[PDB]
């Protein structure tokens, strides 16, 4: 994706964070954003077009997508990096401040419990195939089969434990300090 | 997209605004410009593929669509974008001037408070799934679905707090001058 | 893909590593990563939608196609690319050591022989054409085709042989140390 | 592609080779590799899609495909350009050694003859549109009609006057030293 | 397309040129190349696709569209475009003359005037809707519509115009010498 | 159909009935029943196939018919012929008796005049082809078309003028005697 | 169809009848009659299913063929048949009388050429195979196709040749008188 | 249908019942036969056809339709006029008697009492459109629409109303014994 | 078909006609009548409907059936049967004679002969199963394809052979008187 | 159907036949030949057309089928009723005799049991809707599901139950001799 | 079908045939008539609608059906019984002749001869359901699959033992005079 510019001010700040802050960073952009960039987009690509559902109704496929996915793992994973980045370019905007690098990495370490927090309230870190959906346009509990769904789980076991792999980091580096 | 020479320019840019203007332009690239090209084309980019109405009529489906998204949101923030940002390069041409910077942060905010103003006009902040739409090749009241509500209304959310977020940096901006 | 800051990063290293690591490091490039962009995601680009199932159940060839490939081999491979070549960043993050190059080593050599191991596990280094698939809503046996079954089978037999050509490399490194 | 590396590692070794050996190089980025991504993904980016049997039999046309065009040309051409590419790399490596030299045109030379062999094995310069197919679903030698022929016929036939000439370019070459 | 390294081959080849060689480059790369890959692409991206005939034989409609286009018009303008850029990179090559310089100018006009006879020969600048065909798939001379016919028309007399004007270019640079 | 017997019982009345009635029991067979039967099962025998309504909705076709024609002019007026021809019957019954045969004929009369004004209170004698049903599966207010509009009107005319004789030769009878 | 009954009425009838009604009588059900139930049915029972228009509205056929066919010929040729055969049967009940034998005549006369009359008011005796239709469901004068014109065309010629062969009977029988 | 055995035979027996046995007789042939082999006929014929359920099972509509109308109205009121009918043929052949007389007038009554209370069981004397099925092949309680439900409901409730006279006329005739 | 009143009066005929003459009644109705109703119309019912021609043009199938076959067989031998019949009943009713009897079998002589020869400029006792037609809305001589060719070859010739040895009959007959 | 004529023959033969006897042919008329041709030619008459199986090969329902049903119960019902009726008229024809009646009755008991025997051994008086296939184009147990499964059912029964009636009736008769 | 008059005839014949040619008339009528007008009619109805090829080839399903029965048993065993019949007419008509009648039994011997010579060789008394055809419009000898097999299978079998026993009938009869 667009992603260059974020790198570019990334590289600036890897010169001034420390030794376990650049391996989050290594991490990040090899683990969290190569593989977002890279696979993910190849296997979410297809998520609303082989959604195939039991039905004739015409509106009950763009429903039961919606309430079954009603934002994509990758826009979330998206909105994580960016979330979970931010704090990194707002110490390095500092710099160009131990208690601002403090204030850094709890953010980091509050917002990523958060996402995968939320992750877990939305999609229980597993695709199932099938989903039974009820909505209007639906009637009486259509079933809808889910493209990809063991690839899918994966990925987000993947990433998952990238997630939890920050948020060791970044709890070592506290004690670190 | 085709964002290089705007960034260019805007890190040329860079070395002249302050630090609250320097915070904003980052707030542009990493949340604006970054969620618009890596996230939302992906989104917007079934929506008149998946627009999925409830007859036979051949053309239905078309007018359906324009009367309910005259305009993207996503062509929209576009445009809300350029017409945000083209006052920070008018004010580096100058530079290349108190009051210039003045009517530059004014020129944003009157632009910026006129888009959220206009999106609300036309989406009230939430994509409901159904539209019924009345145009002439469609008979009697159409019922047409539409694809990735939640996901679209998500999306418009974050990007409406974003701008809003501008709207305050540039308030608090002007104050601090 | 967005490959660009890994290979800048290993270019960094490559001033670091010896000459068999840096042969080790041209066949990643030239053979791994650029077949893998630029031939195989051709190839696999049409994996789920031309694998026709032989049955009228909506949902068979969702489920079917996923029962056959868990994960592509392009997302296979890829996870194989970075979790092969994190070592080297690691050892060059310690460089800005020889018992870390050789854990380094072995690390490679421990992870490729693993990827190796469960892609035999998963496809025997052969795509058939026909699977065979009885989850619940495929009835009774249903026949499913695959796409580029040749084709497929000839780059899985081209990277695992690249693959056990890396062994090979860091087989006659850690005796040429 | 995802060209840009190979490129700038030639590029270096631009430098260190001889004239011939750079017009053959300036014959490889110009006519092999421009084309290869140029034109030819766009001829045969409807391979799978166009190519529309003469049966109902849902399995015929995945089949029969595989059976026609076991390895595409436009992989087979990539291959043949990385096969041929890396003895140069090597060369370079070696550098940074007359006999290395010679060494590596005669690797060039026989994988190329190579090459052009394996493709008339499989396809002998010209890609007749009808293809007559009796694999196991395809029921008594179904006719199949493949997508663009002429069009992919003369690619075919550039190429390999490409692939000629560099032949003749070594066997020049390896005389003038 | 990936056109990046001829034209960095062609601005270092522009220090060497002469004014009206340069002005021929430019006529070649902002004229040439940039409509040729920015909106030709987007036209003939569709040439395939919406070429539809008027029977049920499966077959007819691959084979009349390689009976009208046996080669499109993109493919044939981006090997015109490296045909006649080869000799400068040449002239180069040799730099790094006069009779080379004048060797080259008329290796331009003879395959520019080449090319151009030969799309003459094949289609005689225009593209009219209505092709009727009689393959044998084809039962008694069908009937088959083109897309795009009158833009692919304007885009045919543009780029003939750029020939032509490129011809009058090297035409006045000859007797300029 | 299988009026045989009804006919046999009412040429055994024929002798025992008046001029009047004979000729309202000819023109009961030669118009009411032969009409009925050769014509008009012809005309209504499209009626629930080619009632072709504009919705993808699969049952708004049968609920929407069901809602036009609750019971078919065909069915009404063999009901009405029934229920108007058994008097005869139990009359002859009787023979085989003034105040009989009076009763018999208020009978007739009475009871066509129900049928007409029941005809004209389901379908005002006349057929127009559109319908606007809004019926629960279909979804507000379906333009449904009917086949055969300007005919079954007509046969409606017909079949309602020949009633209305029938009741000016029941009202001639009665002041006979 | 059900015509027994007036074929035994009429058979009554004809042992009154002169020698040039019998005639009449003959042609009735030899030619009239049998060629409408034996020939007609059977092409006319294709009338609405292949009357096939050349448009995607739904509702187009329907009209288009009520606004080209108001009442089919077999329809119109059988109430002919009745409305010319009734004053046989006043003829008989009247029987079980010069001037009301000459009454039935000019009834029957009179009748009949109202029915050629109409029948040339309504399809001037030639169906064309095309008709174009601009009711309200179908856009912009719709081309609609008609089946077995020819053989219908023939038909009505017959007819309508049988019914002013009977004219001819009627005025040679008046005159007769 | 094929009724004319039964009809003479009953014509034969009619000479031997008594007046009121003789009104039930013209009741059963000129309401119960003639109306089901008239207009029912008709009706019903549009039973498996018509009856659109609302999924892409191809299985469904047939079991649902089982699981709807186990046995049509039409058989069930055939083998409700036979089995009713019957007994009066026994009394005749035991002509060819009073105990005999009245044991046939309780087996017409206690088998029609039966019929009626058993449609009742099955079909409450309403067909409603809507049907939901649960049979297996149906997935989650599919609607399945009915076809002519009104007419349909119409024609059962007459033909119960001609049932329930029958049952009067036999218990009028008992007391009359 | 309606054919009973033609057989009874062709049975009072039968006690008035010749030995050679009963043959031929009897030819007629064993063979020709026969033959017709039992089987032709079994064979010609499915005339329009399996006419299956190679284009998606709408109308091209109606048309190019009538201009295939104006006019079917089996309403061809009905009218042959009819114009053939009727001077034996001429000739019965004027019995109810020997030059009458002469001019009654020339006429059936004369328009057999008719038949047969208008039968062969028609349709050369051959139906071959494909027509190339050019109406109007068959673009360029589309093919079609005709159903049940060879078995209504078969009763073609069948029935020619029944016409041509009525006309033997004949021819036999008048030497005979 | 053409049951006519047996009937003709039997009503000569019922006045030979004694009383239970003629029971057993009253027993056959009312309830075997009559149900057979008033109901259950319409359950039957959509066997072969609402029989859908859930696979895409074409020729697997035409084949499932002929392994359901290889002869329907109709033609099953009409070869048993006679086969079991032609020995009253070989009695008749023989009176026109004890031990050739004799012969008769046990002729109609074995046949009627045989018959009995083969339906069970075909059908075992119930057609579930399921069935399993595997001929040869039906790929791995197809499932192919039955229209009217339970209608038939009881229809099956029915017809047993008037068998098994027949038998009763035949074995009385025997020991009343 | 319309078998009314040669019955009557037949039966007029019955009078004066002997004893086994009135048993041999007796078979034709309960088993060569009436199962071929009660039962095969319904079997073969479907011959040409569900004779379901393996191929997208518009034309190719008509003409391999007339390739596989040029002639329908139906419609073969119509003729059959025709030409088999006519002598017992010819010999009543002699009636109204001993050798008259021999030759009338030869007739009847020789053509049925000749009729199942004639069935075995197109139909060698067994329906197999596949057969492969290489007419024209079929390409490459196209699977096509027959409806009911196995029931005409069956019937042929039925009727052609039937049409056996009427020769040993016959044969019997010449020797018992």
């Amino acid at each position: 994706g667009d992603w260059s510019f974020l790198g570019r001010l990334l590289e600036n700040a890897q010169e001034h964070s420390t030794v376990i802050g650049k391996v989050w960073l290594t991490v990040l952009f090899i683990f969290r954003i190569l593989v977002l960039g890279a696979a993910a987009e190849e296997v979410w690509g297809d998520e609303q077009s082989d959604f195939t559902c039991n039905t004739q109704q015409p509106g009950c496929e763009n429903v039961c997508y919606d309430r079954a996915f009603p934002i994509s793992h990758v826009r979330f994973w998206v909105l994580q990096i960016i979330f979970v980045s931010t704090p990194t370019l707002i110490y390095l905007g500092h710099v160009l401040l131990l208690r601002t690098y403090v204030f850094n990495i709890i953010f980091k370490t509050l917002f990523e419990v958060g996402f995968i927090a939320g992750q877990y309230f939305l999609y229980g870190f597993q695709l199932k195939p099938l989903y039974r959906c009820d909505r209007w346009p639906c009637p009486n509990t259509v079933d809808c089969f889910i493209s990809r769904p063991t690839e899918k789980t994966i990925f987000i076991l993947f990433m998952l434990a990238v997630a939890c792999v920050s948020l060791l980091l970044n709890v070592l580096e506290i004690y670190h300090l």
